[PDB]
């Protein structure tokens, strides 16, 4: 949902967008790493090339998998986005600008913590 859902007049870490209801349909590629827990989630990583594969931020409102992640691997990201997603009170919050490939928008901030 495009249309205006998170707010940039917030809070560093706070909350963020409107009934997300269900996202989970499509992320590629996934592996298996050890555990790594955090504040609101874990840092999952997909240790499996030297140049980065994807940058995990996992929000307050997902699933950390434990040894599990190797039986679908082409769009597996464990539990939907539901509610609220909050953040956790730490890591700040910098821009956005939308994309073109459908009906969804690519999200950048950077985490001071």
């Amino acid at each position: 949902l495009a249309a205006w859902v998170e707010k940039e007049a917030y809070k560093p870490g706070e909350i963020l967008a409107e009934l997300p209801e269900p996202y989970l349909f499509r992320a590629e590629e996934e592996g298996v790493v050890e555990l790594k827990e955090l504040e609101e989630g874990a840092f999952l990583v997909l240790r499996r090339e030297d140049e980065p594969v994807a940058t995990y931020f996992l929000p307050v409102g997902m699933t950390p998998l434990v040894v599990h992640g190797e039986i679908v691997e082409k769009g597996q990201p464990l539990a939907e986005a539901k509610g609220l997603l909050r953040m956790p009170r730490q890591v700040r919050a910098a821009q956005v600008e939308a994309e073109e490939e459908g009906e969804t928008v690519y999200l950048t901030l950077f985490l001071e913590w």
